[PDB]
């Protein structure tokens, strides 16, 4: 940003948000095999971190099929705004989040 050149199909004025509240949430499950995944087609040892937080590059970069098959195993009520918030700053479609929130909230908290 300070080199100013926005000529890269990358954009840098939207990630700032993003690592802030990618830092402010903690992550509840295992990873998932995607990250494993993609982590192994470029090889390097996963740290501690994949424990407590999401990988950046299959969010900002990475495909919509890879946030929801990343998020889907996030899915919590307390999740639910910061997610929510996060795919409002992905301008993604809001629908299947709240789709998939419904019925998560059904089978796990309704539903008993």
């Amino acid at each position: 940003e300070r080199a100013d050149e926005k000529i890269t199909n990358i954009n840098i004025n939207q990630a700032l948000s993003i690592l802030k509240h990618l830092k402010s949430y903690r992550r509840i499950s295992p990873p998932v095999d995607l990250e494993y995944q993609y982590m192994l087609e470029h090889v390097i040892t996963l740290p501690s971190a994949a424990q407590t937080r999401l990988p950046f590059h299959l969010i900002f970069f990475g495909t919509a099929q890879n946030f929801w098959k990343i998020l889907s195993t996030e899915l919590s009520e307390e999740s639910f705004p910061t997610l929510l918030l996060i795919s409002k700053l992905m301008k993604f479609s809001l629908d299947t989040l709240y789709v998939s929130t419904a019925k998560h909230v059904f089978e796990k908290k309704l539903k008993p």
